[PDB]
């Protein structure tokens, strides 16, 4: 049985990923105290000795730079989180591809695109996932911090709208289908890929379509066209490059009533 | 669908090992302390009525978070009112908690030999004391709850979960600091491998109300155990010290007696045997 690491496995995505690895994987999830990547030899020391074959980076400069490098001396395959955030500073228009240029606008952009471009220096074969803003089920069983659909019940249930803008092309996708097709990355050659579900309308409309089936009325989901008046925000992915290898998502409104009616 | 557990201290010892084992054939849900603050006792109860375990697996310590042996005073109080808030909980819902006991119970115990669970017990120490006051008080409020009384346990030394500095870890490390482990053979204790502690859990489930004794047992002193347990690990003998001034005036004699545990199917290695049997699995 392969052994799998996973950072940060008390977090969102974290938690989720090695309860669903651990039915056919030995995942070792250390935790902050148990391993913190700010020692540069402590970080090699556990790698070391784990010898994880699989390590998955969930957590959010030193911690990637020495954890990277001590997946380095084991030949070991790492699984970096990254973000759709990087495409915040774009201008262009539609899904964009993993080889365009990209000039993150924000701390979170431009720490992630330096991560993983830190991360394609020291390891080449390790493999960089963009992910979007995730959820599970509002009535999900698992801890889950304010997310999407949490939100929308509480514009709801607080009476208070909801504030989005039409100038923002964002995916949101359910933590499962990133749970259930993590494997699928383990075998993908080293590179950057768009990891999430795909967008093809605004925020404001794809949270409008989103509060019907939740069933919030429409007028708690403000379009406040002030955001992101100067350059709109378009983080929409274009996930055809990990299509090619088999994996899938649906688009955030399908995605959403497929796990929501379940 | 599948049934669905709780897990209290996901992140310790005993509860990752219980979480990772109990995945698959199970759904577990280990809150943090956070979503499982047991100082609360409407989140509990809330958090217990939406969760609907139909087993309670109860770490029972403090997750050291708001604490740092630095009030070691409210600790006694807390963990006794989590374990309480979560016995209603689990009560009002009727479902099954296991609580995590100890044998230091049995540490006030002039006797000799291994130790039944219908004894007479006096707890000289805070923690004997504790969990035997914690017992009595989920025995009061949930007469189906199943206390196991754990022993001290260990994982491999070079098992690849992290833990922290147990017995074999000691004794390997008093090796490489040329520093001996101080023990007595005043003292009669068990220890315990904790994959044989996680892999009888299920069966826990089924068993009615009471109280067990649940690990290994002992029929060596610790000095003695410890020299056996060195000698498999090469570490010389040497290294295994003999405080004769511990436990000088009344025994400490914790080792305890499987009997009821053994008629209902579940069975433990002795300690010397149960950690020869792990080393070389490894």
């Amino acid at each position: 049985m392969k052994t799998i690491l996973v950072t940060g496995g008390s977090g969102f995505l974290g938690r989720r990923l090695v309860s669903h690895l651990s039915k056919n994987y030995t995942v070792v999830a250390p935790t902050h105290g148990e391993l913190d990547l700010t020692d540069r030899e402590k970080i090699i020391s556990e790698v070391t000795k784990i010898n994880p074959q699989i390590i998955i980076h969930t957590a959010a400069l030193n911690g990637t730079k020495y954890l990277a490098e001590a997946a380095s001396k084991i030949n070991s395959k790492l699984i970096f989180c990254s973000s759709d955030q990087i495409y915040n500073g774009n201008a262009e228009k539609g899904p964009l591809s993993e080889d365009i240029d990209v000039h993150p606008v924000n701390v979170y952009g431009k720490h992630k695109l330096e991560a993983e471009r830190k991360l394609q220096e020291i390891l080449p074969t390790s493999v960089s996932l963009r992910l979007t803003w995730m959820y599970d089920h509002p009535s999900s069983k698992i801890p889950q911090h304010k997310n999407l659909p949490i939100m929308l019940l509480e514009a709801k249930e607080k009476n208070v709208p909801f504030v989005t803008t039409v100038n923002e092309y964002r995916a949101i996708t359910f933590v499962g289908e990133v749970v259930e097709n993590i494997e699928k990355t383990f075998e993908l050659p080293g590179g950057v890929y768009n990891y999430g579900a795909s967008n093809t309308s605004n925020s404001y409309e794809t949270y409008k379509e989103i509060a019907k089936i939740m069933d919030v009325p429409e007028n708690l989901v403000e379009n406040d066209t002030n955001r992101f008046k100067a350059q709109a925000r378009n983080i929409s992915m274009n996930i055809q490059k990990i299509e090619k290898h088999g994996i899938h998502f649906s688009n955030t409104v399908d995605g959403f009533s497929k796990m929501y009616k379940s």
